[PDB]
């Protein structure tokens, strides 16, 4: 029973075993958005083990040198981490680039937080979900990918259990020779924009932009959200779907959390380590099972 049991050791599928597994591509076994409009494509799966699977499918043309895939994906397979949705593997053949993960079956922060259907995202889960990816984090940077691509509410994934998790297709690029951001400049690090390149103090400015989602319950320009801060005004930014939730000390102090993430010097930054001690005592209702906090099994 498969999410009982470790991740195990990272491996090349064939194309005819992907294939199989996902109906050929079966347009019906998208879990990504945009259908196949999308520069990539992420597919549900299941193995003849019965092993559910995420197949991230990308263009020849994003990978085109198998041997520069292959080792990527390798080095990111050799993650396991219960913070992770952990990459199983890859498959090169055919002219095909695919990456093989652990399927979360739960959806999405974005789809918790800003698309929700029974109710809307629990307090108590916000910040259960800002530590695991703080630890997700945190896991990453100790075995030397302290790169993350674009830390965004579409990364964030809840599990069998409804834990939430960090995607693992996002420790790679979504090309080669792309941009590490390909989403909207107004939410990427100041110093970004000035170099186009990565480092490990631009994942912690995302992780103030996940924080600010958090604490807004919407997609929230984080000028804008400084601007409120800076004006003391906590009430306009606030998701109002949280009233009676929490205190204004724990609310200020994620807040205070959010601030120190998204100072224009990265040298200022927290690191990981300093997210997952932020995080930990602001937990609320560890009892409540993540299944019955999410509203799912
Ligand atoms: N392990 C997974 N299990 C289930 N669904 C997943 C998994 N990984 C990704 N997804 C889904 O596929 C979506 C797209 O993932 P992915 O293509 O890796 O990232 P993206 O946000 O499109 N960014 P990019 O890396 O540029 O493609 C996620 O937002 C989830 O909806
Ligand atoms: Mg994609």
């Amino acid at each position: 029973h498969h999410h009982h049991h470790s991740s195990g050791q990272f491996r090349e599928f064939s194309i005819e075993t992907i294939r199989n597994a996902t109906s050929g591509f079966a347009a019906e076994n998208i879990v990504s958005e945009h259908g196949e409009r999308a520069p990539n494509v992420v597919y549900k799966g299941k193995l003849e083990n019965q092993r559910r699977i995420a197949v991230k499918r990308f263009n020849r043309k994003s990978w085109p040198d198998s041997r520069q895939f292959l080792e990527e994906a390798k080095a990111v397979g050799q993650l396991r981490n219960h913070r992770m949705a952990n990459l199983l593997g890859c498959c090169y053949e055919d002219e095909e680039r695919l990456l093989i993960a652990e399927f979360m079956p739960n959806e999405t922060l974005a789809k918790h937080l800003f698309h929700w259907e029974s109710q809307p995202m629990k307090w108590a889960m916000r910040l259960r979900v800002a530590l695991h990816i703080a630890q997700a984090l945190e896991y990453c940077t100790s075995k030397g990918r302290a790169l993350y691509h674009d830390l965004n509410a579409y990364r964030v994934l809840f599990d069998d259990d409804a834990n939430p998790r960090l995607s693992c297709f996002g420790l790679m690029k979504n090309s080669r020779d792309g941009k590490s951001y390909s989403t909207n400049l107004a939410f990427t690090p100041p110093e970004y924009l000035r170099t186009g390149r990565v480092t490990p103090e631009s994942v912690i400015y995302s992780f103030g932009t996940l924080l600010l989602d958090l604490l807004s319950g919407k997609h929230i320009p984080p000028s804008h959200a400084l601007d409120l801060i800076r004006d003391r005004n906590i009430q306009m930014l606030m998701d109002s779907g949280l009233e009676g939730q929490f205190s204004s000390d724990d609310g200020t102090e994620l807040i205070r959390l959010a601030s120190r993430c998204l100072q224009y010097e990265p040298r200022e930054r927290p690191n990981p380590k300093s997210l997952v001690s932020a995080m930990i005592p602001l937990q609320k209702d560890l009892e409540i099972a993540s299944h019955q906090l999410l509203g799912v099994p």
